[PDB]
């Protein structure tokens, strides 16, 4: 795959999320509707190997539904700042919705990831894997001063989450931007440590 790179910031109330989608109303390009779905053996053997993969359904606010699959291999995110490989893919949407049902089902999409997934990891079908489940997000697209800034509200059933990424080649740059204008506006802030799968999978808030 290609390196994602972003800054990733949490936004650590509903009140702040708010008053930021309030706030970058002129700047608004889209929202998207995003379900996460992901995939693993009941061993975890993507995990232990620093690999997430995932069908996403997405819908914005014609407009079909789409169904996305991303293998992402050895993040890392530190000081504000993600780098992660990635590999992404359109596949059918109906397809996409039998195999949550049936995971065995991924074994018979012709798909490039799912390749990538199988020769890379050791697999020659997706037989013993399983679906770990996942949850919704609400994305608002931004663009302003120069980035696509992403405001995400993130719903898990333990709560929900608030994030403003933006993927970018100067991330140093591009974070100062943003934390200046929040700091000016007020905004309640800090650095995301954790993705948004791995706090799904820890079950509590960070
Ligand atoms: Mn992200």
């Amino acid at each position: 795959g290609a390196m994602e790179v972003e800054v990733k910031l949490r936004l650590l109330t509903a009140a702040a999320h708010l008053r930021l989608t309030t706030l970058l109303t002129p700047y608004h390009l889209k929202t998207l509707h995003q379900r996460n779905t992901f995939f693993d053996t009941p061993k975890n053997d993507l995990s232990l190997r620093r690999a997430v993969l995932r069908l996403r359904f997405l819908q914005n606010a014609p407009s079909p539904p789409r169904c996305i699959v991303s293998l992402k291999a050895k993040p890392t995110l530190a000081n504000g700042i993600s780098r992660v490989e990635e590999d992404e893919e359109e596949i059918e949407y109906w397809i996409g919705k039998e195999c949550v049902e049936s995971p065995a089902k991924l074994s018979d999409i012709g798909s490039r990831v799912l390749k990538r997934v199988k020769e890379e990891y050791g697999f020659n079908d997706f037989l013993g894997f399983v679906c770990l489940g996942g949850f919704e997000n609400v994305r608002n697209v931004y663009e302003w001063r120069g980035v696509k800034l992403e405001v995400d509200e993130t719903k898990y059933d333990f709560g929900n989450c608030y994030e403003i990424e933006c993927e970018t080649e100067e991330p140093e740059r591009v974070k100062t931007m943003i934390e200046e204008f929040l700091t000016e506006e007020k905004i309640e802030f800090s650095n995301s440590d954790m993705t948004k799968f791995a706090v799904f999978r820890s079950g509590k808030l960070p």
